[PDB]
């Protein structure tokens, strides 16, 4: 009986372990580029490390101040827009 | 003491699932890449064989030592997850 | 007079969703190109910065006077229609 | 009642004026490429800008005399077929 | 006898369907591709113009003559499957 | 009657043909690639020809022996599984 309660004790643990595994394996990766020019309307063309250069739009969060030339940025995969500044 | 025996079924009817989830995540086929730099946040930025480079997430049955600039690692097709370093 | 008004709302209606389908086109992400050289048709060949070759149509609302060989330009990404010259 | 009259001048304007804009961001481009070489049953074997060479049909609109090794060609996106010979 | 008649034309419309998907299946777009070696089961190893390398199958229509190291080929574009060698 | 009988055995006939060359145009390819190094747990790291790298798992029927370094493999499309050493 209390056998029980401990096994569902455990039991919830490693199953809170597994789902957290689970959510870290499937969120979505951020996208690698460098910052190649800021345009008068505040888009910003992005060269990829896929290759291309994009004119992506930048998260409402990021300092405006550290987007320059040769600036590492994070994009979204599907979107391309600028979600972090990398050292 | 019912209600404890079908809560350890249910919950090991969870976990059932979680690890087969898991294991899929985990298997092969993985892309083969290479650790660039480690975030302050402990994302991961990796070069994949595929060309580009990622900000990645990475299990939590990772061996941290391991896990540094050069190290080859062993990515989710999906969502680049790092799911092994390599030798 | 109660048929004008209705026509106004339904053609306003229509106003509305095509001006937010033109936006949708028109929005970043943006795939960037340079003009390579410009047909008697006015569709244009860019090259886009993925790489391969293109003959496509352009925004209306570009300024033809900027569109040229070696400018710089911002592509749907679906389609390759020339939507801004860039600087 | 004339003010109406002539919003609905200038909405159905401004309208037709957008729906030619969807027109134009959405038709499909055309990929270039180049003549490789001419086979014995009428196919055409071309390099694409993206890479590979294809065996591709031709319009039946095209003068066959103009289809030549060096030829610069636009091809139907999804069949590759020679829509047009270029400059 | 009616029996054979009916026989007839469904075989004769099973035929004809089967045309068809074989006329598909063999129609352009094909890709080029030069062939690399012959496996003694009779698969062909085939590098692509679009890259990689690939062990295919052949239509039963080929000259097995003609299909050599280095002849040029022309494959079915899902499947990589050798429809016609070319010179 | 025996005229039936003999179109009715010369289009099962050709029908057979048909089905067949219809088989091997739909048959998938599988992928050529080089063994780069074999691991502790018997995945194999396989550069493939389409470029990057991979951990990929092995067909039950390969004589592991022959896995070395160099070794050329054909592997499933979709899996990237390890079916055939080839010469």
């Amino acid at each position: 009986m209390k056998q029980l309660e401990d096994k569902v004790e455990e039991l919830l643990s490693k199953n809170y372990h597994l789902e957290n595994e689970v959510a870290r394996l499937r969120s979505a990766p951020l996208l690698v580029g460098v910052v190649s020019d800021i345009l008068e309307d505040g888009r910003v063309v992005v060269k990829s490390s896929t290759g291309p250069k994009f004119v992506v739009n930048t998260s409402q969060y990021i300092n405006e101040e550290e987007l320059k030339p040769g600036a590492r940025v994070a994009l979204n995969q599907q979107t391309l827009a600028i979600v972090n500044v990398l050292p």
